[PDB]
């Protein structure tokens, strides 16, 4: 009989901040402000503790820390947010990014009462794209040369989904 | 056996946190640092008052006095028991204690509470304690995907003090 | 005659102060102007309340308060106050319609509610007409001028507004 | 003819000052800068409340609510009329007004006052308003070279509201 | 057995917190320790109150509060509290004598006074003995545990102390 | 002989703040923070004076104040920004929004050295859309129900252009 | 019939500070801290507004500003203070220093409830000394070379009086 | 052969503050501000660290802490200060107060370059008085009821000495 | 006729502003409030020093000493004349003045300047003042759509003082 | 052996302090650690400089400084320093390549430049090899250990990097 | 004509600013008024320097600076500056006498000293006359307008003043 | 054997203190808390610079550069050796080191020192290092009961660099 893992969103605590930092060279941001060194992240963190426009969860698999969900650009008048998920290397390969997306959908849609959620992914990532489609995300744009990455401008696909689709299922 | 009702101390916050969206002085929290910070910001704020419910010296739940007003002499209260302490009607004794505090110590005139309409047990309990119903608040909360109704119930100091 | 809402500027704060005995700003009490100026400065970016001067032909005629605004549960309480001299011209009615408009068509709330004196059978009727539901009768909710009074809480929903 | 009772505004301070040792929030003042400063320090302090007494729109005196407590539901009041307005029993109407405010607006249970024993007029006035005597405080004040006695008198909300 | 007053140190503040339901510091209310620590830090140089641990053979046994201290009128109110386990050994009596000593022979006050429950006929008697005068009976001065209680205010003067 | 107007971008001064405020009910934002009352705007303004992620110009026509250009979400690693233009009512009807766009293109492209600029407009605004095309903006997405406006979710068209296109002309 | 002047102590207001400053070269002090320039005095003044250990009155003669009384080193446990009076040049010669002393005695003794007041004066000032005696001040010390003044150490006479003497009269 | 103790003034460090506090009921002061609880003393201490108008030494006897010298009311224009010495109970009886006075004389006179030092003592203390005389202190005043002490006003004797007397010896 | 070189005062800022992207203490500005603020932030900063160029008492341009270093004893200078004052070789006299200040007052050893390669006039002027060329900085600035080259030129205190 | 850049953490600040006599942080001088700790705290979010520890097999081996970073003109100066004991293993070469990589493939700069002692003919040659151009010779730019020295400024461009 | 010292008020600070190229306040350099206003505000209670306007018939004529004031060693340096238009009327002489008076008869210093250009043989002579001693010749102490200059340090003592 | 000259670090303060009236940035200290505080107040102050003198890695003395000025390019220096390290002419090597730093690193033109007239050894040492005498400062210090004379001596960068 196959054993069932338990995957949970958990509100991101300060003690989680080291875990965040060491998920990894590229630009990372906190509240649209960029960081590199731990001291930069930690100070941003305290400056933004009460800020309602981003919310972050750790993904626990069986209580162990496996990755991070960031809801970002939260807007409560237009009832949307963007999300971003990131799975620690030793937790990849086993459907986590998927479950993890379902859980963030659940959070924005059933807890936070947003109307629309979207995400950006590399145009190159035919894998992820197709998964999101599977879950019934529409494609709403192909941003051209939106990111300059490892020496080169890359294209992003923005894909959205809606509260009613979600609750209908 | 023994249930006291101790003021909420800063060491109690990690306990509090370890019990859907939560409010401290009407400002929302999720992280423990969010609530901790919020806590010190509202240290001398008289508009809310909190107590750990102690069973035989162990921390077993929480009473909140919220929206305390001394001109109109009223306040709201929420009571929360930890799972492992539920279903011995601490929820009940805690309610009496809250009532004792607000009516005999704080000298309030009126105490009210909100509860999900569906919670027929609580509604019954409080009616037993002689609370009367004053409202059915339609779709007052978005809870886990859905709007829910609450029932608000009150009781008055003269009713209590009949004791 | 024409009637508009307008965000409340510090310059309006003197006007607000003297509509006449007990009142609040961002839930803290106030009486003197200095008390009020101070709260106002403190709550400049507080999202949980939003105010408006009610303008009647470019003239300050009253005030709309949007209070206890919650965006997760998409609701908010409102209250209107009309300077003595603009009363009895159905102005608080037009102001109500306008506050609904704002919370429903701009703030994107789901539910708006208010509390009035049970005794005010008149206002009560005006709301019922507008399609508001009674959602409760609070007993002795307010000590006012020497006695406890009852109030009625009445609510209306976005979809009812966007329909009719 | 007309007597209102307006909240004390900052413009009123120069008036206040222009009326032996004075107290603001139990801290003493003499200079106007001493009182002014003190004033802002106690802006959101609910423990005292002040009003100018207005006769036909002119500033004519002062009511102070001091030591306001909402659990025991009581407060003290001092009333001060400016000379040119004395002896028309504004002192009286002012007292009623204070009483009106504390009992019908602020929802206090009990109001008391201190007055020099020797002030037989005030003592009589208040007894007329139905205040009862609760103490003769021996040498409670050093005033102009000498200890003086005060009389403390109270009245209760139920007594007033009989109206 | 020997009994002393001792100025109250921050280290005593944990002791003070748990003598058991409503209390004050420099006239502001408190309940939680964090609330109390804070007031204490704020009032460090406040001249208007002075506190002391009552030490019984080098052991913390209670507390003396000197409150509403006025130096122009040379008076001050006092209150004593004895930990449950040191009561009924005439300790609050020795503590009273000691507080008088301090206000009279050190602070140079002219008058000291206190307030007790009218119902506490015992304490009342102890003070009368010490030469205290009743200077008033306050009616329903305190809402306590469900009802308004009466209190008695009793005073004594320096010259009476320095004589007897 | 037809008289030539002079249209200029001018760096936005504090004294311009009243003009901004009174360009008008809808949500307006300053540095992604929302305002309504003048005191809210003015305080945001001082809080963000040195912030490199938004830049604002007044459009002077013949030295008189005619409208406002906001470059927003400026990113210097991905070399882009979003722009927004707004023409005062008495200056509409006479090609200003157009010239005004050309000028902001010039600023980002020739002064600020961005690589890409884009804009959002109402899907409904077939007029503006076609103009931007005329100037050789590509369409890069149709965001669905992105804004809730006057009681109703509306659709936006994001359209971009690039430094090389611009300098080529 | 000779006309009676009215001489009053008045609590020192900030607007009085210029008058103080220009009562005049020597060391002057405010709360035991020294001043020379107006800005020094004014800043000391604000730093010490609530300080209970010095109190200052202006002497009004017929409502016009004639001089200054400083009660200094106020101690409420030992119930004493030192006083110092200073009469503006155009108000000297007409008994003011005297009345002015009586008034400060009245203030400390009948208002402030001190038990003892004293003063220092130049040993050289046989005039003032004898006046204070007249008013029944005892001599309680002759401080030797206590002040270095205009190139030279000078001797001071400290003289005291008591509440009971005063009220007895 | 009798063994010689070494008695030294040492600048008072913060760690000395507990020792000070526990030299003992009466009013004690720090920079003319009164203290009782340790937290009061310690906060005064930090508020006054750089203040030139009081200086304090510990008296070490053989390196062990035996008492305290306070130079107080230091005035560098009139070149004087008052001093106060206090010997811990277990170090009394063995000439310390004496040596300790000589050392403070040495400090003010030979290090600090004051011209005059004085002290107050109880009129009742015929012992100390006579010692100071022995060292050639003049008596310069008998302050009457200057201190209210243990229920009663007491009289003080102020006694001074001068740099030239001292260096002459 | 007369050219002084006055220290830059706060009243001069509106003038400064009224003269592509500008820098104050290596931080960029455009609005006047941006530069004003920046100005006070760098009031006691010794690393840059500024002067208005005064012709017969009127404000006519600007000298900036920038990147001032006292161990290596060097600094950079920019000079800016207002249009209506250009082409009388104030640019020249201003340069001499800068040179006078840095070499005879500030005791610098070396002064250098950057100028667009294309500005053949400036390059010539300075070579005339005996500045020598020390670099051709390739595409050192993006200016109005294009990378541009600058030429850096220096001169030394001993060379100047030969005077 | 493997070599990486890594953002510089406060924990690295002690390491940085002791590579041996005159140096800067965000253009302000420093000597003592306390001086340095302070500048570092002040410049935490300063975009104009970016630093990195050079790691050799997970071991701290040196430092890369990106200085005078300008994003409008898309350039920045760089400098590398290798702890005494890691020198002469072509490590500063690998570190240079890595700094180019970062400014060119991550920061998206157009131009990177450096300044070396004219006398250092060795380093100079290493850069020329890498495709760097000499863009100037600064005369007596640095007073160092008793005399003014000359320096060379050499630059390279993104397109040259992204090509070869 | 009559000549007085007068403590320097903020109102004098504009006057001070324009006597014409390098100068200090409480040892920090300044040039612009804003720079100076700031130092002045910072040093309001600094005991180590004391300034005075030199008044000639109630008119501002120059300035006296008392600098490096040390009370333990009882000395202080002084400097005088006279507005162009009041020079050559022996005014700096009367101002010197007055500064001596102040430090000697008011501040109770033991020693006062000054530094002048060796080349200024005139001033030098005026001081010698006043009884000042040369206590040193500092070599190349000042870089001024293009070259290092020598200065002379001359001192006088209280007892010499209080005698003659 | 080995003498380095390390910058003064905060851990070195307790050492410093453990070496009559002392000055930090011309402000006086005695307690260690007085000097410690003063220390942080002057952390970025360029007007003074300090170094521990290290003999074979142990702390053995102190060089102070004081009154550093970069326009006139001069500074003063005091050197202090701890007793147990005296009389091996570390005082000498330390002096050379100071000289090395100010002249070859800091690019000063001139260095001077003050020493009690009576210290004939120091005076001789420095004259040997080729310092010349520029003043005999009469009663410049009150030291242990008496005014004392100091001798000031300087040397110049060109003289040193002759090396
Ligand atoms: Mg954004
Ligand atoms: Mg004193």
């Amino acid at each position: 009989m196959p054993s069932a893992h338990s995957v949970k969103l958990r509100p991101l605590e300060r003690e989680d901040l080291r875990y965040v930092h060491q998920l990894d060279s590229v630009m990372r941001y906190w509240f649209e402000e960029p960081y590199e060194a731990f001291v930069e992240l930690s100070d941003l963190y305290d400056k933004h503790i009460h800020d309602q426009s981003e919310r972050r969860f750790v993904v626990e698999c069986d209580g162990e820390k496996a990755g991070l969900v960031e809801l970002v650009e939260i807007n409560h008048v237009h009832r949307r947010a963007e999300f971003q998920i990131i799975i620690s290397p030793e937790y990849q390969g086993k459907g986590l990014a998927t479950r993890a997306a379902k859980l963030a959908m659940d959070y924005g849609f059933t807890v936070l009462n947003l109307y629309k959620l979207y995400l950006i992914v590399d145009k190159e990532n035919e894998k992820a794209i197709h998964i999101y489609r599977k879950l019934g995300f529409s494609v709403e744009g192909e941003l051209m040369h939106e990111f300059f990455i490892n020496g080169q401008y890359r294209n992003a696909i923005r894909m959205c989904i809606f509260q009613h689709q979600y609750l209908a299922e």
